[PDB]
């Protein structure tokens, strides 16, 4: 019971596809997702010290897609914000004129994304082994 | 008997941690290090929560803590991110300059935290590859 961190329905089907206790299809898939997500952060980091919103918006759109594939709705929702805010848009729905407010909320959301990553990285280690 | 952790680890510090073992067991270090990422992973989950509630003191304490624990291993890249957490968890700039603004601190904390959260993962791998 990953609980909060993994859409119970989505991942089931990723594990169903396996044949046997090899963990033959799912473990390739999630291995790469973590290696992939770790780079998308190094970038998001560089881009926040860049103080982009465009670049950040885009990184956030992406890792939403790739994470929504595995039902990692924790990391998804964070990236959802990275996109929203990166696109100068607030949580209530109003536009966010202030560039700083975005960068702050982004950094805040990126950190909180980078966390559940390390959290799920452990949860997945314990699960697969 | 030679890892090029490079930026991630203080060779000096980790040297003495690995000297305090007995052979291929890594009997002292591998346990202590193994727990670190158990501890670090916990610390972060709190930091996030704390940060989500705009609690500059608690963040500060968390940093102060994890700094020491990390500092002891020679995990410089992760130590220094914490140094910025705790120091800003006071309202203090990188230099020592005053930082009156909360939103300014929170951002640089999240920035630094995020960056800790990465090297953790990065090193976690590097270590597994070492062990």
């Amino acid at each position: 019971d990953f609980g909060d961190h993994v859409d119970t329905s989505i991942f089931g089907q990723i594990l169903e596809m396996d044949e046997g206790d090899d963990h033959d299809f799912s473990a390739p898939l999630v291995l790469n997702f973590f290696e992939q997500a770790e780079e998308t952060f190094q970038k998001m980091e560089t881009a926040l010290n860049n103080k982009d919103l465009p670049e950040l918006s885009k990184l956030g759109h992406f890792l939403k897609g790739s994470s929504a594939t595995l039902g990692f709705t924790k990391i998804r929702d964070s990236c959802q914000l990275i996109q929203q805010y990166g696109h100068g848009l607030n949580v209530d729905g109003s536009s966010e004129p202030d560039e700083g407010v975005c960068l702050k909320k982004i950094a805040e959301a990126l950190a909180s994304a980078a966390v559940d990553t390390v959290a799920l990285h452990k949860m997945m280690r314990e699960f697969f082994e």
